[PDB]
């Protein structure tokens, strides 16, 4: 067997260089532009490195790992001691994503948790020891933004603070996602437009300011 992402790996391990996250992306990066796309950007990885960079977390959930391009490109700009929680439902991902950060050298940063978001969620406190997170990237299916966002309230999950910051919220779109934090208070919210398939889509922050 040979996949589209097992493909990716293999540029990257071949291309790119041992224990440089940089050239992991760039190596991805060509990869995608050159060869078959994925479902990737440096435009966007862009803003999300200036929501790194801004806010410092020391503790980010992502929700959709799929090949670990978006978690080499966050915990790349992690701390010492900052983690990366990375959730990834279909298990042959989530060896992609485990492998991409061993090639990257950061697989001590990063926490592979194999599971649907909303079976993983409410596990975060007893079983992975999170109190608060700093920081969640939305990047999984685009119609569970809305209700894990709300799940990661009842569980406790969101500070004062908290940044959210949700991805192809144009483009599929997430429609419900934005009207609510957008429209609740509970959430401050920043809409960055990000070209793409020549299309503009966008990315939402939205940042918790406690329960309403
Ligand atoms: C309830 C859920 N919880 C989680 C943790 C979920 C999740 C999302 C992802 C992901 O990253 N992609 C992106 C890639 N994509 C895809 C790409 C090409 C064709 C078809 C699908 C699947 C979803 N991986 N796990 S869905
Ligand atoms: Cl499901």
């Amino acid at each position: 067997g040979d996949t589209k992402e097992q493909r990716i790996l293999r540029y990257v391990q071949q291309n790119a260089k041992p224990g440089d996250p940089q050239s992991v992306l760039e190596a991805i990066d060509t990869y995608c532009t050159q060869k078959e796309w994925a479902m990737v950007g440096d435009a966007k990885g862009q803003i999300m490195d200036a929501v790194i960079r801004e806010y410092s977390p020391s503790l980010v959930l992502e929700l959709g790992a799929y090949c670990g391009y978006s978690a080499v490109r966050m915990a790349r700009l992690l701390q010492p001691g900052a983690r990366l929680l990375t959730m990834e439902i279909n298990p042959d991902c989530a060896a992609i994503t485990q492998q991409m950060l061993n090639f990257a050298g950061l697989q001590d940063k990063v926490t592979i948790l194999n599971g649907a978001s909303q079976d993983l969620i409410p596990q975060l406190k007893k079983k992975y020891d999170v109190d608060t997170l700093d920081m969640v990237f939305l990047d999984h299916w685009k119609d569970r933004y809305l209700p894990d966002t709300l799940l990661l309230e009842k569980c406790g999950l969101l500070r004062k603070g908290t940044v959210l910051l949700a991805d192809n919220v144009i483009v599929p779109g997430t429609p419900d996602f934005l009207a609510y934090v957008r429209g609740s208070s509970s959430f401050e919210c920043t809409h960055y437009s990000s070209y793409l398939m020549k299309v503009v889509d966008g990315l939402e922050k939205a940042i918790y300011q406690g329960p309403s």
